[PDB]
């Protein structure tokens, strides 16, 4: 098939008039710019890129919101875990995935076209696995088939309650599995993840729940073609108990214990200190940078510009998402590096002073990286997952190139997203996902039994 | 007419079956609770009280999103305004009409249901005043008959270049006036907004743009009706200009030489100090919030938390307009004291836990009150202005009372925003308004103008 756009973001920069062709597997196969459109669908707007999602935690959509009531002084990251775990003990398969499936849906109509599943919600609600251990892994596979977005799994290794191997608590049972038990599910995955399209990657946790000996046993398991994504100094009070644990900061202990590479996506990473700062951007790890959700659980600020200065890589999340908006992180992203400085224009490049183009430029780099797939770019032989613009915007009407970029994601918003497309196939046309109305029957449903 | 709302949010919380009656004026004559709808429209989901707009500058809105460009390793406020004079210089009449028509029409879209237009673009190109001096504020007047929206018209004193009332620059040569010169314009634009059903409201520009002596002649002109609006503490550059100047910082300052009270709205006052956010407090003035603003600007962040502990009273403005939503405003309002603080569930109240509800109440009170209108309330004798959320969102459908309010503000966004009224009249219908297409028009001729 061909499509038509007046106007794209194309790696070298933005072209005009450009005629794509999709091969019948949804991969880019000619891009020619200055060209005709004869034959193609000549698109309603300005053509991106799709932007990879680099972490979610599909079920924690059905609580987004509902946790934003004072029951202390000094309400914390900590009492709202309680709160999630509370719901994760109530969630039945079919919640789980009528979830997952309608908030993929949602990601899509914001420009969210691939997502990584950090997924650690495993055995039943008495703690013990399925007859198929992989059952809901399964579950978020056939989800993300049926929204028809971009899934790498990332089923995650969770073991322990804390630093030091503690013992898992009760509140933690449907996450737990040891190291021998988690290879035998990854390994298991592959084939059913591989028929769908589908993407895996190797995750664990947290520092706070595997041990450094289970790190080590996975990461020799031969998996070596995986991505791999932890969560990683999100919180203070972590850092505080790693030293407690180790004499090391979490991202200190990580990269001396640890070859960290580009393989790796390092979640949050908020508290890093300059060293720390340094040596992520030495490894070409991507930073996971969940900016809604880090804003909502007070986690801080990541030092974002002086990651960026040194040659970071970085993507971002919707993670608990309480937000489901490229532009909200982006936007976000950028301003709270200029609330901390109390300076404008925090985060460009030396080739690049456009600060929406900056953001968008990384975060599609960063997000493919972290996510293990041929996206992020609209060149030959990568997916043909894009998002088309609102081309009667007056807005985005009226600016060219990098200015667009800076209308939408700095003066606009989600709405301006009307056309999605994955794997060569559209999911989103004007504003609608053909399956919005039966998943949103489901949802209601499943939000009435647990509330 | 009579409506009815299944729920709505009324003075004493959150009640059912709700059948309002609305005068031919378009005031709110009857409230019925628990009532049948026998004979009224059947509003589609959950009503509010509009939030009123408590600071704009219309305007800014051509502009925004275009000024994120670095051309400096430190951009700030100040290279920003360099911008924003470049573009004031340029605008004719007609296009600031047609921009300000663009601007309310989206603005009550988003649920804004009125502005306070802190208006200082007064004279022509050169500098001279129109034939009328009252052109341009006329034109605003005209502009928000046309979209719709309540309108309190802040005429802007603006008359020096910073402390010590040193001279105007030429880039400010549009907003010039003495203090006779400003209030003669006052006076004259009394019967004209009256004839609109508009308000008026006394306006310095900030303690740099006004002499004290420039104070005190305005507030002893006898408008003693009238609201009152300042910019102050804004950046932390004009608290240390006004300690070189004064010995005294901003708020400070002002407590110390002006009887701030009730009237007042203080516009940012971002860099309040324990005494003065104390000050603030005791005497009732509003704090006049743009948080979007204050972050695309790197202003800083408000003590928020402080203030509303002992008392205060704030609201929310869109001031340069790169945001036009209820929604981001009010959960960014609490995010930043989330990412400060590094702790959750900020802004709540001793009387109500839910983070949202308080938002959104503190928001509409202190958005009356420096309007200086008789909104912000569904009560018999106020202003029906009110919005109606989609009654068929899964998240809203799901959720009763002050969770709704949760989901909407932390969870939702812009688009769950369906039905506004203004004034009984129905301004926004399926989030459609009915001069959006000839404003837009208008609006793109407009933007190609200028740039
Ligand atoms: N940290 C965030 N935002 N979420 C975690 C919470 C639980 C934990 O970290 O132990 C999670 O979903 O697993
Ligand atoms: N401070 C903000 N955000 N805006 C001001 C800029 C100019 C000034 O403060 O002198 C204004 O629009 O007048
Ligand atoms: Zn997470
Ligand atoms: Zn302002």
């Amino acid at each position: 098939s061909a499509i038509f756009a007046e106007r794209a973001l194309l790696p070298e920069g933005w072209a005009r008039n450009v005629r794509f062709e999709i091969s019948a597997d949804g991969v880019l196969a000619e891009i020619r710019p200055d060209a005709n459109a004869d034959g193609a669908e000549r698109l309603g707007g300005a053509v991106l890129p799709g932007m990879p999602n680099l972490h979610s935690h599909a079920f924690q959509r059905a609580m987004a919101g509902l946790a934003e009531v004072a029951g202390n002084p000094n309400d914390s990251f900590w009492t709202w875990r309680e709160l999630m775990y509370r719901m994760v003990a109530r969630l039945s398969p079919e919640q789980i995935e009528v979830i997952a499936c309608q908030l993929y849906i949602e990601m899509l109509k914001a420009g969210y076209t691939a997502v990584a599943e950090f997924h650690y919600v495993h055995h039943d609600l008495d703690g013990r696995s399925y007859a198929d251990p992989a059952e809901l892994s399964l579950r978020i596979s056939r989800a993300a088939s049926a929204a028809g977005i971009g899934l790498t799994l990332l089923p995650v290794l969770y073991s322990h309650a804390g630093f030091g191997g503690q013992p898992a608590s009760e509140g933690q049972r449907r996450f737990i599995n040891g190291s021998e038990a988690y290879l035998e599910l990854l390994q298991r995955l592959r084939a059913p993840l591989e028929a769908a399209g589908h993407s895996l990657g190797l995750c664990f946790h947290s520092l706070r729940a595997v041990t450094p000996q289970q790190i080590a046993t996975v990461l020799a398991a031969g998996h070596d073609d995986l991505p791999v994504h932890i969560h990683i100094a999100e919180q203070q009070k972590e850092v505080d108990d790693c030293q407690a644990w180790s004499g090391r900061r979490p991202l200190q202990w990580l990269y001396e214990n640890v070859a960290v590479d580009q393989r790796w996506c390092l979640v949050h990473a908020t508290h890093a200190d300059p060293a720390e700062v340094a040596a992520m951007a030495r490894s070409g790890a991507v930073a996971g940078l969940c900016l809604s959700t880090e804003a909502n659980l007070g986690d801080g600020i990541f030092p974002a510009t002086d990651f960026l200065a040194q040659g970071g890589r970085l993507g971002i999340g919707s993670d608990s998402h309480v937000s489901l908006s490229v532009v909200e992180e982006l936007r976000w992203l950028e301003y709270g590096q200029r609330l901390r400085d109390r300076k404008r224009n925090r985060l460009y490049r030396d080739d690049q002073p456009m600060i929406g183009r900056t953001l968008y430029d990384a975060a599609l780099a960063g997000g493919a990286q972290a996510l293990g797939q041929p996206i992020g770019s609209l060149a030959v032989g990568r997916r043909a997952d894009l998002l088309v613009l609102d081309g009667n915007d007056p807005y985005l009407a009226s600016a060219e190139g990098d200015a667009l970029l800076n209308r939408w994601l700095f003066a606009g918003g989600d709405r301006q997203v009307r056309d999605v497309m994955v794997a060569g196939r559209w999911v989103v046309r004007d504003g609608r996902h053909a399956g919005e109305e039966r998943s949103a029957r489901a949802f209601v449903q499943v939000l009435g039994e647990l509330l």
